[PDB]
């Protein structure tokens, strides 16, 4: 009659996240600046459901999750479906970790996002860049992913393969595979990742992409922590064209009592096409943040960033190639709250 | 091991609402009448999540809500996302009330909707009317809203500002601000509200709208209750054109035991443009309802209403201006159930 | 302070369902085969909410349900709204069963789907077929449905009427009615169903459809179970054209310990238009499945099927009529898990 935790086969969880963000654009077109700029609220709150089940006739524990999307993000309309964020089934066992099937982060993307896209470095380092094809997927459906245990309390591997965006609609045969490794060494973690995308259709060509990443994260007892990554992107099109672009991201943090101060920088360097540098195809971003640990479950923050994007390039079909710079340079001031339950 | 209310950081709530509604149109086109008319089910059921948190390092209590949309309304397809209805974060404290950020009702809209759009008066008084620009927003994202306490057990204020519809997509610089006040005087409540909309783009112009509302609600011990409102809408276009339209809504109720009888009437008067009345631009609606208090948590009702809309007008771009009358006059017979948990 | 089942006015339930499915198409176009074929994940997981309420002033118990859609099906994008699957309100009482209003299965469709579209027979027997108009609705909004009690522990009836697809958007006056009966005797159940669709607009005509179904299901104590159905579809267009097509579906199962072996076959026979057979308008499918009862709440399965579809036909507007064969023949190998809570 009285309920326990074991009375339920699911749990509801959530991340309640609201950011008030003011953007100031300098696109070269005053009307476009007025349109894209100004104050918005960016409600990234989401609700999820998850659970486990020990099946009577199978030793590896069954796991599942269904996570909703952002309920009212800036630059978007209201409402999100269930299953827009990480949404999967899987199995887990102590000696081999876990396997998930469904919609998850790629091993490469997980590292690109965290630590290296925070705070607000994502327009440059996450989905920014100028290279053709698909540098990497991000959160991707039709994926199988293995997460190894922490071998010897030090070393872990994340590996995955999946269908591409067109393949997921029965509209292509794109696919990808990726792997990441992590090694804990005193106050450091060393990171490495790879992703290969294949049969990518864009700009009248079929592309193969190969992306490589190396990184470090460090946490010291005096309150200083940091990260740094280098990311190398290569792409080859079916007409013989080769492209290369690299990038970096770094962050420095100082944590004292209930406060964290943070500086971030990321850059994409000029793209190279068939051995020739395309001028002014670089991007960078600098960001500063103060965060207050308002509760063990929540943070408040204030953030200021400046994005300086590339000046444009054409793709292999002689039309403009869309990038995160297409809408123009901008600065952003924001405040926010994130609460977890 | 055993759970209490305090074991959870959220609560699920819902409004289960189903209306069977038969419409009889007289548009002037028999096929359009057949299409728009007939029986539908209007399933306005919705599920929401809400909660609070006392952050360790901040006195004002944190609040949040994420409310789903109508799951299967008439004239619409099935399915609603989380966050389509009131969806926000905020803080509250006894001495100053509450502040919410996100998607909420405007102070004006809240009064227009309740009491004054019920029962079925909304096609005229809520989103009906012929004025250009944006008379007011309704439920709006990118909003900050303050709700005062009840000062001296008599007086309260609701105030808000927010981004407009285009601004929320990075496609404009529209915005609005509004305020409402409520004063309790014996068996009466006096209401007043304002909303100003700015930088509204429509019909080739930029518009400013100013809307004003005054109202009364009464509840007497003999079972009679009522409301009445007057609403004045003004609009000025960037080409110099001025428009004005006013409106009213009233309702009379008699409650005895488990029954409420209700009569409603609302009208929009003829629109004026640059000092000249546009003939046959008025609308009105009469509605009758019987409601049964089937449970402390639920009602059953039967409702009959007749809408007589305007005969059309052009906007400032020499094309027809859409109104709630564009689809034609209709009557509607309905029955329904609403249950709250 | 401590919670019981009665502390809540709702319950969350779910079906967690994941299928890894590899398709091999032979459409006649190698690129289309590459696009439609390959491996996808078909995540048919969904979350629902349901509950009941005994209203103080009405004897029949109030019931309601809001069921989410498939969170990430194959050939589709991520995310589902609440209310995409069976979503209704209703009342129930011991002596007369239950009545539901909202979005439910039609009586015909319920039998077509279960038992007769399993395993993977649906491309042929569910939404397959070549007949014009609307052979039947499936899961349909704007419906009222009665489910009788099990009279004398043997006999039950399902009856429903509803608005059509266009009517639900205010874009037509289509509607339907249907009924099914079930009779249980010893190890058998006998099934019969009917659906009539009216005012269906397609191919420049208005159509009336009448579909009839008879079936048997058997379950024996030695572990053998089976089903078989015959389905007869007739359609008449407003220009005088008559069409007829019939179909069947059958399955054989052997259950021993924690295993079920299953073979399925379904076929649509050649369509007849105005008394003339249209050659090569048939379809069939053969399917084999092994299922493991991995837990009382879950199954694992492996499945192989071969679809051989019709070679095409024109509708009454001299353009190709879309069928489940339009994309071409294919075979599919799959494995999956389904878990209920
Ligand atoms: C181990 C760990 O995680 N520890 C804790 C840590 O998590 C905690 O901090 C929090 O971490 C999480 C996880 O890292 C952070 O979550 C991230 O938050 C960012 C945003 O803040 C998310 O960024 C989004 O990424 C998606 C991709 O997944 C972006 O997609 C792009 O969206 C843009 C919109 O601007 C699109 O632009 C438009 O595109 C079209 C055409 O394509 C064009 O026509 C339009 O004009 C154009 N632009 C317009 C209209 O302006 C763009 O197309 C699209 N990209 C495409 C198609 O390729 C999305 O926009 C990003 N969001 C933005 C921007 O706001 C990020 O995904 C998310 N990560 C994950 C994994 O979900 C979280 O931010 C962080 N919180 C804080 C406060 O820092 C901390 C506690 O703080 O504790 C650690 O221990
Ligand atoms: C303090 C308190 O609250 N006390 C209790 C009280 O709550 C209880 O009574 C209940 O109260 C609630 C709150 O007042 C009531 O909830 C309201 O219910 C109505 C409908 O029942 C909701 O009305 C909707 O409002 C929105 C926003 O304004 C409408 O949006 C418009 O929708 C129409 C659809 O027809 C659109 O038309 C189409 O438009 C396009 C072009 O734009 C055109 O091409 C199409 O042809 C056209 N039409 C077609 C296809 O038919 C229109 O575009 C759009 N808006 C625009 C353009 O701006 C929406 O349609 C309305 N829906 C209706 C009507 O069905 C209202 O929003 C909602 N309020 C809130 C706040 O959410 C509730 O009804 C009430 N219940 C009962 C039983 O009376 C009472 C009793 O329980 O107790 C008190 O104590
Ligand atoms: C009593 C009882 O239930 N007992 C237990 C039993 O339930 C348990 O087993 C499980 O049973 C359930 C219930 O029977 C099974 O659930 C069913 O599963 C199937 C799918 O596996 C569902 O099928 C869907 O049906 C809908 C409606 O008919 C389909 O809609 C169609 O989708 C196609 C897909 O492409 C559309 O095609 C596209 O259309 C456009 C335009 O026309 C075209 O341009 C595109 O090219 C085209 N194709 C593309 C892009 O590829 C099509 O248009 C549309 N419909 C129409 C009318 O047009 C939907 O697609 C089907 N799903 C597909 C395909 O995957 C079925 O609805 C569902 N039933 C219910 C009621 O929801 C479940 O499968 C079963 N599990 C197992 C493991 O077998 C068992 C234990 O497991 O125990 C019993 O006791
Ligand atoms: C980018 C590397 C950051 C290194 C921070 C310094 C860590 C050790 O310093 C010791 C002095 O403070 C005590
Ligand atoms: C992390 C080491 C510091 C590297 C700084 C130079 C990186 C190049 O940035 C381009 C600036 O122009
Ligand atoms: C300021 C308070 O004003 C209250 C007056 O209410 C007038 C309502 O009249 C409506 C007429 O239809
Ligand atoms: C508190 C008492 C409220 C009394 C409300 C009386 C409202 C009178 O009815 C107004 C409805 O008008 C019907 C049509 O008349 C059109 C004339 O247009 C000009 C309006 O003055
Ligand atoms: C002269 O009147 C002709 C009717 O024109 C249509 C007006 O619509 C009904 C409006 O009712 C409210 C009047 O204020
Ligand atoms: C449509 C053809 C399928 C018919 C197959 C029926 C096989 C059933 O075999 C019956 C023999 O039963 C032997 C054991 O009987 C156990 C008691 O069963 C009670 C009723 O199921
Ligand atoms: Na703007
Ligand atoms: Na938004
Ligand atoms: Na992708
Ligand atoms: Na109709
Ligand atoms: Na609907
Ligand atoms: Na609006
Ligand atoms: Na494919
Ligand atoms: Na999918
Ligand atoms: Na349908």
């Amino acid at each position: 009659e009285y309920l326990t935790k074991d009375s339920f086969s699911y749990e509801v969880y959530g991340i309640i996240a609201m950011q008030a963000a003011y953007r100031d654009y300098d696109s070269g077109d005053a009307k476009q600046d007025d349109n894209l700029g100004g104050m918005q609220l960016n409600n990234e709150s989401r609700i999820g459901f998850r659970g486990k089940k020990q099946f009577a006739n199978f030793e590896p524990t069954f796991i599942w999750q269904i996570e909703g999307g952002y309920v009212d993000p800036s630059f978007g309309g209201e409402g999100a479906g269930l299953g827009e964020r990480d949404t999967f089934v899987g199995f887990e066992s102590a000696s081999w970790g876990q396997v998930r099937l469904g919609r998850v982060l790629t091993p490469m993307y997980e590292l690109v996002d965290w630590p290296a896209s925070n705070p607000g470095l994502g327009d440059v380092y996450d989905w920014g860049g100028a290279i053709g094809g698909a540098k990497y997927q991000d959160r991707q459906s039709n994926t199988i992913r293995w997460d190894s245990p922490m071998y010897a309390d030090k070393f872990s591997i994340d590996a995955a393969v999946g269908a591409g965006d067109k393949a997921g609609l029965g509209a292509g045969d794109d696919y990808w595979g990726g792997i990441a490794a992590h090694y804990k060494l005193g106050p450091l973690q060393l990171d490495a990742a790879y992703e290969g995308n294949r049969n990518i259709e864009a700009e009248g060509q079929t592309w193969e992409n190969n992306t490589y990443l190396v990184g470090v994260q460090g946490w010291f007892e005096n309150g200083i922590s940091f990260f740094a990554q280098y990311k190398y992107m290569e792409a080859d099109a079916s007409n013989g064209v080769n492209e290369k672009q690299d990038a970096m991201s770094a962050g420095l943090m100082y944590t004292t009592g209930d406060w964290q101060y943070k500086l971030g920088y990321a850059a994409n360097f000029d793209l190279e096409r068939d051995g020739k540098t395309l001028s002014n195809t670089s991007d960078d971003v600098v960001s500063a943040q103060i965060m207050y640990f308002v509760d063990p479950s929540a943070v408040l923050y204030a953030r200021a960033r400046m994005n300086d994007f590339n000046e444009g390039l054409d793709g292999l079909d002689d039309a403009a190639r869309w990038t995160s710079g297409t809408n123009g340079d901008y600065n952003e001031y924001s405040v926010g709250v994130e609460y977890y339950f």
